[PDB]
């Protein structure tokens, strides 16, 4: 059971452009992710999937695996599919490039889930959040059953707060562990109505009966989209040491 | 493949005491439901599960079948399990006692779904609704996959309208079709957190990985909850004549 990590790092960014080559305390964001990916046990390879060369050059610079990919992809998942075709593996882990504060142990937990249950198509992460945090649509909630299998993913605060005291929310940490086969019969997947309405690509798998299991971890640090928190990333990154 | 129809009709009601016996165009509400259930093809038995002797009598009064049950039942569902033990069948259909405007064909569509797939645990119904309606916490929304399997049931507008033009909604028509086995292991099922927050008992099935398939129908007539709705249906059913 070989497993590899893939890190999508497009240059073009609607919000903050060239977001991956951004300097977070001496290193380019993308590098922080790479180094951390390298610390994950059980992984045979760590690849960065890029579309622009200013990234590929940046990556090779620190000696990272730089595989060039199409500059047309509408989503990460797609770009990952293209890499699944050239880099052989049983398990693919997709780590976003805008999260320089990922926890190598969280990833290990994710990959362990895949290993503990071979029949599991996809694994992903989540963590508890206040009902105050579950209000913001930028935040994505997830609800699961006893087996931790995902029921649904939404921008709406689910479950609804009827008996509000009994409500418990879980943010969804956008990392995924895919079974090679899943990626292979993926391009054939048609976009679902919930997907397009919600603007959540993972719902394209649920539309197709493809089970996704969630794994809970501790409140994770901030991602990197808002240059405002970007100071907290640097401040937390810089402090972290 | 024997299938029976169960109609829970407890005497009690926070706003319409005796409700099952309320008069709509000449007959007590419960009768309407019964007569309509009797029109459904493929059903071997139509039973009314009650908790009161006055409710029992009335049903015997017009030639219907009745069965007394624990007056301490907490829910129409838990009342059904008790009937599952006395009346043998492979499929159980639970029709509400406060919905005299049920459509015999909708139930047939429901029973057919269970028959077309022996492996299906439970089947239910739904129907399209505007986003303006879906806003009401009072209305239970449901979202499904390509095979029409339910992903989640909530009072929150799901799917969330990120790209509203893509958001299409379904109101959950609360009728059920239970495979005998499902009812046999029901009392062992523990209440789920999502079920408690949203106050939706069907969510105790999903928490247990027990698939529920939804079938779409045309917008259904209203039930009898408050006396405004009572006069609301009374009218409808009279102008139908
Ligand atoms: N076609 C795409 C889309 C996304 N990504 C990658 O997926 C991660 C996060 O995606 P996202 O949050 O959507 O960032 P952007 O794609 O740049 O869009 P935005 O800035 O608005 O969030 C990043 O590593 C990004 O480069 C990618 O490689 N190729
Ligand atoms: N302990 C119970 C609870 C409910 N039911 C039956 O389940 C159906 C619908 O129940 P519900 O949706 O909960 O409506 P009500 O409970 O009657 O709402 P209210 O208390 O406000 O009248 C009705 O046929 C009702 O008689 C039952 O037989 N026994
Ligand atoms: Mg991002
Ligand atoms: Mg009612």
């Amino acid at each position: 059971s070989k497993a590899v990590i893939v890190i999508p790092a497009r240059y073009g960014s609607s919000r903050l452009p060239g977001k991956p080559l951004l300097d977070i305390v001496g290193k380019p964001m993308i590098q922080h992710v790479y180094e951390r990916a390298l610390q994950v046990a059980g992984v045979a390879e760590v690849w960065v999937a890029t579309d622009d060369p200013r990234v590929e050059q940046a990556v090779q610079a620190f000696g990272g695996k730089a595989i060039m990919t199409r500059n047309d992809h509408e989503s990460g998942t797609d770009r990952l599919v293209e890499v699944m075709h050239k880099v052989e593996a049983d398990i693919y882990i997709n780590l976003q490039g805008d999260e320089p504060m990922i926890r190598p142990r969280d990833v290990e937990t994710l990959l362990q889930g895949m290993r503990d249950d071979p029949a599991l198509p996809v694994a992903t992460l989540c963590h508890a959040i206040s009902a105050a945090e579950a209000a913001e649509p930028s935040t994505v909630k997830v609800v699961v059953n006893t087996r931790q299998d995902a029921l649904y993913f939404s921008r709406s605060p689910i479950p609804y707060p009827r008996n509000a005291e009994k409500a418990r929310y879980l943010k969804h940490v956008g990392i995924y562990a895919y079974r090679r086969d899943v990626l292979q019969n993926y391009s054939q997947l048609p976009e679902s109505m919930p997907e397009q309405a919600e603007s959540l690509e993972q719902l394209r798998l649920m539309n197709a009966g493809i089970n996704i299991r969630t794994f809970e971890v501790a409140a994770t640090g901030p991602g990197v989209d808002t240059p405002a928190c970007l100071e907290k990333v640097r401040a937390l990154m810089a402090q972290e040491l």
